[PDB]
């Protein structure tokens, strides 16, 4: 009852991850010949989610973390992502915002809905659960993604080091089992 | 608990409607001159949200009908519907299928969803409902747009005929009050 998370959830996944995952693990292989050839080192395998239980959704990631840097469109659209450290490449990643997390924000600002603050990050909360629940019993459409849930503090954070650790953790895992 | 349509229904009006239905009966004024001019009548000034509760959306609308025949582009993307009988011209109509119909319908044939025919039928009618109320409440992006849901038996069930009886009210509406 008004758990409006559990619908943005199950549309998200049926309406988009569903569509696009499958071939998503195979498009980027196609093009991680080319960034093996120029500029050593290769794009990361799993889609990455971004859940910011902020519900802010900035129209371009940089905005959010300057070490956060654009690369290249993966060959609708799906955006390629250098994280920097120092000024140094340290990782590259397929990058997202999860949409729906903008329907919570404008519902908190629409004053009908009698959607506070405090309803908007329990249900961002509820959307992620109920995403992850989804993920589990869906085929091979897991593997090929990884949910990044976090909240900032109110204030140091970096985005690009909580999107590093996971990479890094992707790796490791790769090459361990 | 498990309400998907109550997400459905918000998303829909928040990241849709709320966003399509103001400049609406503008952008249809003024292509109102032209068809005005050009086989004189006019089209209607509401947008016409069909809700099978079937969840049964076809790619295109004469599918359904084929007294339901495209007209043109309103100048994303909206379309113009005539409305026949018996081979002449009853009506004229903005016309549409609500899209998150289709999110009911898919979760329907996955499997591991446990969503069943008789869920999808009651999320669709929740579906109404919720989206119903929500624009009540909404300010005069309401008196733009008419839901039209819909059984159909299982045979003779007329869509043309259901959508020109509204046409007809919308009108007999604007003359008399």
């Amino acid at each position: 009852n008004f758990n409006v998370a559990h619908g943005l959830a199950w549309s998200y996944y049926i309406g988009y991850l569903r569509l696009i995952l499958p071939e998503l693990q195979a498009r980027i292989r196609t093009y991680n010949q080319h960034y093996n050839n120029l500029l050593r080192g290769a794009v990361s395998q799993r889609l990455y989610i971004l859940l910011p239980l902020d519900c802010g959704v900035p129209d371009n990631l940089s905005m959010a973390d300057p070490n956060i840097r654009f690369l290249d469109k993966l060959p609708y659209s799906n955006s390629i992502y250098e994280l920097l450290e120092n000024g140094q490449r340290a990782g590259t990643c397929v990058l997202e915002y999860a949409t729906p997390l903008q329907t919570l924000f404008a519902m908190s600002q629409y004053s009908q809905a009698g959607f506070s603050r405090e309803d908007r990050l329990e249900q961002a909360k509820l959307f992620c659960r109920t995403l992850e629940d989804i993920l589990a019993d869906a085929p091979e459409s897991q593997n090929n993604c990884r949910l990044i849930a976090y909240q900032e503090p109110a204030s140091s954070f970096s985005l690009s080091q909580e999107v590093l650790r996971h990479l890094r953790q992707e790796e490791k895992e790769e090459v361990t089992v």
